[PDB]
C-alpha cells in the first residue's frame, strides 16, 4: 500500500514524479539517493495509482495534474523556494510541462514518452497492469479471471485525454527553458527512445544533457543501473545555480 | 619541442589525434589516464605541427590526414587488432572520417567544428598561434612585430583545403555507424558549439552519446574539467564490446 513521502534534508529541493499506472514506490530510491545528498524530496501518488486497479479506470491526466500541482505546492508552502523536477515514464511529460509552468531550477525527464500510442495498445497495458495487479493481491486464477471481466465492463473513457497530454507537451516542448536533463533506455521496451531525442532537440533550454543507458529497461529506476543513474541526476543538480 | 608518444597498455588501443595548430602535447594526459586504465595509446603529430608557424603555413589536410592514417597504421603494424579514435578539435573531424575509412571500435570527438569558418576568420586564428607561439619562445615584442610582418608575406594557401575537409565531412556524416560520443564545451570561444548537435543528430551510429561541458573553455583536455572528461571517456571506452 504505497505512500505519497516527504524525505527532509537541505534547502535544494526536488518534486519526484511517477508514471501512468505507477506509484511514488517506483522513485523512492532515487528519493532515498537525493536525501542522503542533502535534497530534500517530495513525491506525491496520482489519484488512481496507489490502489486498486478499478479505481484508475475514472481518472485522467486532468486530474494527475493536480497532483502534479499540489505536489510541488506542497513543497513551497514548507518554505522551499527553488524546486527542481525529475519524472519516470509520463512523470518526465509532466516534469516538462510543469518546468513551462511555474518556476523550475531543473528538469529530469527519464524514459518519458513523446510518441502517440493508440488507445488500444494503452488499454492493453492497463489490462496487463490490472491483471498483474490482482496476481499480487494472491487472488487465484479463478478469481483474476472473473474480475477482469468484471474490469473489461467499464470502458476508460480518459485515454483520448492521455493521448491529447503527450501531444499538448509535444507541441510546447519550445516553452521549456529551465536546464534539462533527458534521460533514457537506449532499448526500451514500452515506448519509443527515440523519444529522448525529441526532447532534447526541440527545448529551447541553453542547458541541456542527453544520457542513453544500454543496459537499462523501461522502468529505470528499478533496473540494474539504477546507481549510475542516481549518480548523474546528482552531478546534474549539482552543477545547477540555485 | 613535442614528439609523438606510444604508450603500450593492453590490447585495447586508443588512437588520439591532436588538433590544428595543437600537437600531441595537447592529449598526452588523456594518453597517460587511458594507459593507467590499460589502453594502450599512440599519438602522432600532423605534419607542419609541434614546430614553429612558420612551418604549419606550407601543410594542408591532405598532410595531415596521412599523419592520421600513418597513426592508424602504426597500431595495426604492432598487431592491434581493435583500434579506438578520439580526436579534439580537427582531429575530431578527422576521427570522424577515420571512422568511416577503416574498421575503428569507437569513435570520440572532443569540440569538433562543423561550421566552415572564413578563410580570413582561420587566417586570423593562424596569426594569434603565431604571435603566441613567438611569445613563448622569449622573443621582446618588437621583436615579434617584425618577424610577423615577415610571416603575413606568405599567404597559407591550405585554408580552402581546410574548408573543404571540414564541408566533407560534415556531408558524410550519415556514413559513421561506429560507437561515437560527441563532447563539447557549452561555451566554447573558438567554435560554434552548435557543432556537437550536427555530429551527434546526423551520424547514423546506433550507439551515440553526447555530453556537455559547462565550465570548458575549447581545449578541453587541458582545461578545468578534465578530470570528469578523463572518467567520462574511460567509461564510454569501456562500454563497447571490443
Amino acid at each position: 500500500p504505497p505512500k505519497p513521502f516527504f524525505f527532509e534534508a537541505g534547502e535544494r529541493a526536488v518534486l519526484l514524479l511517477h508514471g501512468f499506472t505507477g506509484n511514488s514506490a517506483d522513485v523512492r530510491m532515487l528519493g532515498r539517493f537525493l536525501e542522503s545528498k542533502g535534497y530534500t524530496c517530495h513525491a506525491p501518488i496520482y489519484k488512481g495509482h496507489g490502489v486498486p486497479p478499478e479505481e484508475l479506470v475514472h481518472t485522467g491526466p486532468d486530474d494527475w495534474w493536480q497532483d502534479v500541482m499540489n505536489g510541488y505546492q506542497f513543497l513551497k508552502n514548507k518554505g522551499y523556494e527553488k524546486i527542481a523536477v525529475a519524472g519516470l515514464s509520463l512523470g518526465g511529460v509532466f516534469s516538462l510541462k510543469l518546468g513551462y509552468t511555474v518556476p523550475i531550477e531543473g528538469i529530469v525527464t527519464m524514459c518519458a514518452p513523446m510518441y502517440i500510442k493508440s488507445e488500444e495498445t494503452m488499454y492493453e497495458g492497463v489490462l496487463e497492469y490490472a491483471r498483474e495487479y490482482k496476481k499480487r493481491e494472491g487472488k487465484s486464477e479463478e478469481q483474476i479471471e472473473q474480475e477482469m471481466e468484471r474490469f473489461k465492463q467499464t470502458p476508460m473513457k480518459t485515454l483520448k485525454a492521455l493521448q491529447e497530454l503527450i501531444a499538448d507537451v509535444r507541441a510546447h516542448l519550445d516553452l521549456v527553458y529551465a536546464p534539462t536533463f533527458v534521460v533514457q533506455a537506449r532499448h526500451d521496451e514500452m515506448i519509443n527512445p527515440d523519444s529522448a531525442n525529441i526532447i532534447y532537440n526541440e527545448i529551447e533550454s541553453p542547458v541541456k544533457q542527453i544520457k542513453w543507458y544500454e543496459q537499462s529497461g523501461h522502468v529505470i529506476t528499478l533496473d540494474q543501473e539504477k546507481d549510475q543513474l542516481h549518480e548523474d541526476i546528482y552531478a546534474f543538480l549539482e552543477s545547477l545555480d540555485w
